């Protein structure tokens, strides 16, 4: 029975997996996973099965016991991890890339819809008990249907948004340097935006779905604001450095923007501070695919990494 | 011009139809309207715009100027109002039924959605500063794909609702009294239970769009309960007593209940004082109908059938 160090608590059904093909030291997170830790740990197990939240940097790989040739990544990124160095050392490492991308949708779905609807000022005003009862004019949104969703990013995330986003009779338009098949432009009706300010022109609604690029971090800005309709609401599901803050907060207080919704923040958890009395945001500490079937399968997957090498096979989610 | 009493604020678009036509005594919600006031004004205008907050029951009706003989209430319902005292006294009354039913499968939908995902949780998590980044179980909930939806009550409203619910991959069974036509059943691939039980059985998330009726009348209780998978989620926009709350209370806390997401409440805005501290709870202000595009469709029918009093043709919905 191989020996694995998990480093923080995952689902049941992932834990169970493992404890039934492995000897486990499973940690707990009251007081997290110090690197220290793990690299003394390391040292009486054979593999390491890591998250985002461990930043093995080119020195901590260095650091690593001799033990271990092999680091299965919690995560759909490898930010956290210096492939170059697991390389030259041999240490093989895989990722779980899947299994989040429905849970991504409903939730970039959810803060489109909770933002419309204004969900978190009315949570707020019965949680602090300050309803007066029903009136005219209280917490007054608008609806979705025949409304304009642009999606910014017409992915696997991008395209379950919109099969979302049809329910609610929205119309969905979008762009992407890659332009998506016509039998599935038609699935959606998405009618296609060869340009980025073509697109931002007709969102009523905006969805970020996009992938980050040096050229593309900060892009939405004062300067990309002024091209969306008046009023327009905009949502982040994706990277918190396409969006930059100062000017996002500045319209949303001078109301060139209606609201907010933001799953992912530059600098999270330390988000900028402007964002907490903000009454016309709704945020989420980046809950994405904080699904239970979304983070089984992360899970599976990162175990099915291990299984591979310990099995004397290739990685199924191969890094290193 | 025929001088009418608003008893509150409405839309901008219904205050500004109403000032074209007649002459308008605007009453603020800053100290709002009271009977007497109500009473005392009566006697200076022509016809009254009232919501559901003038409770005009048959006392109230009898204390009324003999030059009042008109009465809309902005409103979908009339339990305000003794309709018979009003036919007695000559009084013709009218109501504003329309133009609320995407609004509300919305707002049911959100429910829906925030309560599998856990929506209320993430927003006091960041409101609070009590996020301490990413990690593997935070605030995991799930996805709504491939679950079965139970609508009890498949009218106009729980037929978008279905709609929307099919995008998130739902299966819709439902209940209604009277089985829905061939055709609606095949637009949303639904399926008929010949009765609530064996609708209860299947439903995961359930969905109260039921009637309010002495036999539906806190029809929801512990007994019922128990008849739904564990852990079920169930929401209800409908009216609030159609759930015995004390139940919901016990049972949520159980975790019989996984989550309740809830728009009414038996006594709103009075509501049960163990709904606040309820962590598995998504609760709104009744904000079910309230979409800029609702609200307005709303003041220009309640609007129609005081031009109609005045033209000497019928109030468009006449009520009495």
């Amino acid at each position: 029975k191989k020996k694995i160090l998990i480093t923080w608590p995952l689902p049941e059904a992932a834990m169970a997996r493992a404890r039934e093909s492995y000897d486990v030291i499973a940690h707990g997170d009251d007081p997290k996973i110090t690197i220290d830790e793990m690299i003394e740990t390391a040292k009486s197990v054979d593999a390491l099965l890591i998250t985002l939240n461990e930043k093995c940097r080119k020195e901590v790989i260095d650091r690593i016991p001799e033990n271990i040739k092999c680091i299965s990544t919690y995560s759909i990124g490898f930010d956290h991890i210096d492939l170059d160095a697991c390389k030259a050392r041999g240490i093989k490492v895989g990722n779980a890339p899947h299994g989040v991308t429905v849970a991504t949708a409903e939730i970039a779905m959810l803060l489109l819809l909770g933002s419309a609807r204004r969900a978190g000022e009315g949570e707020k005003m019965i949680r602090t008990r300050s309803w007066p009862g029903w009136e005219p004019l209280e917490l007054v949104g608008e609806k979705l249907d025949n409304k304009t969703l642009g999606i910014y990013g017409f992915g696997s995330i991008g395209q379950a948004l919109a099969k979302r986003a049809q329910g609610f009779d929205m119309d969905i338009d979008y762009f992407d340097t890659h332009r998506a098949s016509s039998s599935d432009e038609a699935s959606y009706q998405a009618t296609f935006h060869d340009s980025l300010d073509s697109l931002l022109s007709v969102s009523q609604f905006f969805s970020l779905n996009a992938p980050s690029t040096p050229e593309t971090r900060y892009f939405f800005n004062k300067a990309t604001i002024k091209s969306l309709p008046q009023g327009a609401i905009v949502v982040n599901t994706a990277r918190g450095d396409l969006v930059d803050n100062e000017l996002v907060v500045a319209a949303l207080e001078a109301g060139r923007l209606a609201y907010a919704g933001f799953d992912v923040f530059a600098g999270e958890p330390n988000i900028n501070e402007g964002y907490y009395d903000l009454p016309n945001t709704f945020l989420f500490p980046h809950i994405g695919s904080a699904a239970t079937q979304a983070r089984e399968d992360m899970a599976h997957q990162a175990n099915d990494l291990i299984d591979a090498l310990f099995g004397g096979a290739d990685m199924s989610y191969a890094l290193a």
